[PDB]
């Protein structure tokens, strides 16, 4: 059905692009704090300039590609969509591996215009200092389960009172998780961006946090809006065959 | 009435849940500035990062659950919708409940997640060094009055100039208030979200500023909005019968 | 005409009140820093927190206030109206009489709020250290001029084109201006907000440039807007009528 | 044809005077934090001012000037909307030179205005150190890429799926462009921005980066939006005919 459709493929090229354009400028602007490298300054991240570059990269991204591939950009976001019956199996698979690839293609050619950085992480999320395991994950957790609630019910397509730009809410809800989370774990929010950090650094330490955390956040919004807060008056069986059928 | 209604409960539900996220999230960016634990610098708190993680969770619930529950997410917003006869009173009154549970539970949650920080106050709003209490409780009567009088002014349903998103502009006097308060009193500016922090530190040190200040500014933006600016032409008899009805 | 008519009336007092709001909010956030006083810290201004606070009161209060009073909120602003043939001569005076009212009472609350500053300026516009008066002169007209332009072409009523929320975009121009001229002259472009701080602290050095240079871009955003760029196909004699009947 | 028509001319001289208030407001707000010349302190540029004096300087101007020029103010995406065939060839080169023109003329005011500022580089975007040719070629080649590909979706007008502001949109992926080139390169992405500073300051060092990279990155936006995302369903012939025809 949707292997042999010329509209699925530039869905998923868009995904791939979009994906990694948000990374690449992305990890740019949160490594730009480190220039210049002559200069010997004892220079400090700035939090609001990395969440805006994280928040208005996917607003952007999102007024580019939302009428051609729904604007994902985000694992977790796939799969909170995935299962709440918006996208088929098939296509949910190739968009995080679009993702993925992306996110690994952005990190790489970052790395090769960042390369006079010594010591260069690239942005790799990892645990601060006082957060375990733990903390980190349930911070994450809550990120993505406000990321993804906020798609789920931007999306609802049942609701007409909606205003304003809903790439604009996407995107302020990413900065506000930025907010949140640079501080605890950089904010990885996105299983795509933090494995291709990890992958062009060859450096997996607590990893499992970056991708589990968040599916736990998405299953956790998805689970709320469409169980608790805005139950569909649809049977179960139509909705799952929405995986196998795409429509 | 409304006790034997599904939605009713669902919208106490979203606005206990969309409280706990807000106040999660926004005391978790607010204290994020003292990490990493180990590293010893002396960081100074970004306000500009404080009350944009205010408005933007703001923002974000409520474009979640505005068509569900109307996104209060504030006592003195609620009360204020009160006094405009907008909502009952026992809807008022489930909405303040369920918002005080939520922030207790979102600083207990984010105790248990920041108890790496000695001497973690969980962002409990107090009175600075030079600011009394008559000092600190007008700057919360002004920051509750725009909230409050923009919260009325953007849900009046019967203006047609109305453009972008609602959530958008409540988030942005949220951030508002939070850049005007933040170094006078930490912006309380929600009587749950400082009674959360208030049970959880076990220190309610000059707490009736929270409490009567926003409620002082809340009911002046009422009187303003209703009775000199933009007056209705209903018998208050119909406007009373709304807290029994809640239609 | 509009004298005996109660609409005028509520419009005047809600852009007294809504100046106020934005005079007090504004200049308190500006005040911030200086805070806590027992703290001795070498506490540098944000001229980005400053900034948005202005904008976010502008936006906030023009949410407010636009279908009451139109949110001019500014003496160049309705100066700029009164020269597009928008508004009649006595509206306009009423409106420059109480927005300098306006701030007057905020600035002197806030003065009484912020008494345990030493040396409270109260945000008072001044000239700084290497500009003189021209240089001030010539940026609170550019300032003022994109301004005066921006709500011009916000406020045309002939463009189907216009999306978004009007009061997000004044106030994001109040913003730019701010971000703009902070650093030079502290960003006046406003004659009553200059004007307050101006009485309250009985300080009147260089305050005509406050006064004149915003005027003075007002005028030729109105010139540039209506015989420049988007010309009105109607006769001189009927715009000038609008001045003394108001319709 | 459309050298004979006064609209046309009316959209170049707004192009020019939007242009010129871009310019000088943008980088006045970037040369701000070297005030006061007197005090004597270690101040440090804050890339979020300037990049949301960017982008609010964008947004502000585009609402003005969009029902007039279309609200380019870049010749990059000024190319960009040559090679997507929207807009004449002429009307192209009166654009740029427009541009160029009203640059040229803010910086010029700008330093008469800056003139008490010692080694003033009037906001002249260069290479960092640790920072080649390369590097920031390809920085500026990204940031203009997804500028472009923003201004190409935002202005499809195939779309009904469109919300909010569009200069917004358009102020936003300029921001986020700044955030992400300024520590690099000052985020030079508009030929003409860099091309005032550089004729004004009589310094064309690396001055064809600025050039070059923001024309292929408009390239390569235009191709991707073009030819792999959103493809138009018209004969290539036709949309050729757009460029001596203008319709
Ligand atoms: C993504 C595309 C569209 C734009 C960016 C691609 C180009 C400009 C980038 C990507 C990889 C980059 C190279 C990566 C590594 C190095 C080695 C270093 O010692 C000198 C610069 C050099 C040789 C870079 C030059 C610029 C470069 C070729
Ligand atoms: C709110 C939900 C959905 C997500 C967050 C819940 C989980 C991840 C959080 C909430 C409470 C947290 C615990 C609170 C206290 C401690 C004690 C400390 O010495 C080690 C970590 C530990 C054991 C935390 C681990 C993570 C934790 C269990
Ligand atoms: C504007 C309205 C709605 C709210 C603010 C008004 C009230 C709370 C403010 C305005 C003026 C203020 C007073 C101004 C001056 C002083 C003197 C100082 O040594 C102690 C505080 C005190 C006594 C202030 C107490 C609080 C105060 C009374
Ligand atoms: C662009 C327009 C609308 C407004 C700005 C124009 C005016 C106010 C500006 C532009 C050029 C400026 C002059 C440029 C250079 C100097 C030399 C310096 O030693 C004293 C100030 C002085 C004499 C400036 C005074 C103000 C000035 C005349």
């Amino acid at each position: 059905s949707e292997f042999k459709k010329k509209l699925f493929w530039r869905a998923v090229v868009a995904e791939f692009l979009a994906t990694t354009l948000f990374v690449f400028i992305s990890i740019g602007s949160a490594l730009g704090f480190k220039y210049p490298v002559g200069n010997n300054q004892t220079a400090v991240q700035d939090n609001v300039k990395v969440s805006l570059a994280f928040g208005l990269s996917i607003a952007t991204l999102a007024q580019s590609v939302g009428h051609i591939s729904g604007a994902h950009l985000n694992p977790a976001v796939t799969l909170g969509l995935l299962l709440s019956c918006q996208i088929s199996i098939f296509r949910a698979l190739m968009y995080i591996i679009a993702q993925c690839v992306g996110a690994i293609v952005a990190t790489a050619i970052l790395s090769g215009i960042t390369s006079s950085l010594t010591g260069n992480s690239l942005g790799r999320n990892d645990l601060a200092d006082g957060v375990n395991s733990g903390q980190g994950l349930g911070i994450e957790i809550i990120g993505t389960l406000q990321l993804v609630l906020c798609v789920l019910a931007t999306t609802d397509r049942r609701r007409r009172d909606l205003g304003g730009s809903a790439p604009l809410a996407i995107g302020l809800s990413v900065a506000l998780g930025h907010l949140l989370a640079i501080d605890y774990t950089g904010c990885g929010i996105n299983p795509a961006r933090s494995f291709g950090s990890a992958v062009i650094t060859h450096n997996f330490s607590n990893h499992w946090i970056f991708w589990v955390g968040p599916f736990i956040g998405g299953a956790l919004a998805v689970l709320i809006y469409d169980f608790i807060l805005a139950p569909r008056s649809s049977d179960l069986t139509d909705r799952v065959k929405v995986w196998t059928s795409g429509q």
